[PDB]
């Protein structure tokens, strides 16, 4: 309930930010929420390094596995030889890892998502720690973290994909704290625009209906629907979108209902 104001709040200065433009496309909107990233300098040049040294440590080790989500070496079915593609890819520090569970989990069509904001410093303290959650908790289908060069410079430098609702998130979010051995001060204060916040560095929302168009877009889009609308107050016609999308009109951050 404060969740939902504080978070209503922050979808909604987004959408005066986007009213304010002249014709905004879904993309303006888009990168309004780009632009609202954390902004910390890298890692170090050996922080990254041991970063890529540990995905290859952690894979194929007590049920996990990690792949590059590159697209070319995804639908060549490529991404299945960690240690070839970091060393031979010139984008290895830069895109995006999955960690996964050996054995498949299904996803449901409505799935929670977890965002969790470290300092660059401790990516790779948060890697093992995501891996080792993922291979207890079932509930999660999988994980995702940016490579080294960029982390914590994204809106979503480390996401874990849960099958499950706002409760189970703060679960797993607290017993991710307390296991990973990172110090508090060290998680990052920050929010991406329409997340329901669970504590300093853990943001949660929701996805529906299959949805890989990504939080950022999808949100966006909501707004370009509110600003097409007429007749009624830009407040209303928000809830509206949000709503008739399929979310919830007072907490953008969940599903409808």
């Amino acid at each position: 309930k404060q969740a939902a104001q504080s978070t209503f709040n922050s979808f909604h200065e987004w959408a005066k930010q986007a009213e304010a433009m002249r014709n905004p496309s879904r993309m303006d909107i888009y990168k309004i929420y780009k632009q609202d990233a954390p902004h910390s300098h890298p890692m170090s040049d050996e922080q990254q390094e041991e970063f890529l040294h540990t995905l290859k440590a952690l894979n194929g080790k007590n049920g996990i596995e990690v792949r590059t989500q590159d697209h070319d070496s995804v639908r060549n079915k490529k991404d299945r030889n960690l240690d070839k593609y970091i060393a031979e890819s010139p984008d290895a520090k830069r895109f995006f890892y999955r960690i996964i569970p050996k054995h498949e989990r299904r996803e449901d069509k409505n799935q929670g998502r977890l965002t969790i904001g470290v300092q660059p410093q401790y990516a790779t303290q948060l890697t093992r720690a995501m891996a080792t959650l993922i291979g207890k908790e079932s509930a999660i289908t999988h994980g995702k973290v940016i490579g080294p060069a960029c982390h914590g410079q994204m809106t979503d430098s480390a996401v874990l994909y849960i099958n499950g609702d706002v409760a189970k998130a703060e679960k797993l979010g607290e017993k991710l704290k307390q296991m990973s051995g990172i110090p508090l001060d060290a998680f990052v204060e920050h929010t991406p625009l329409s997340m329901q916040s669970l504590s300093k560095g853990l943001s949660y929302a929701e996805s529906i209906l299959g949805d890989t168009r990504g939080h950022g877009m999808s949100r966006a889009e909501v707004i370009s629907d509110a600003l097409r609308m007429d007749g009624m107050p830009f407040l209303a016609r928000l809830k509206l979108s949000l709503s008739a999308n399929g979310y919830d009109p007072d907490n953008p951050a969940l599903r409808n209902t």
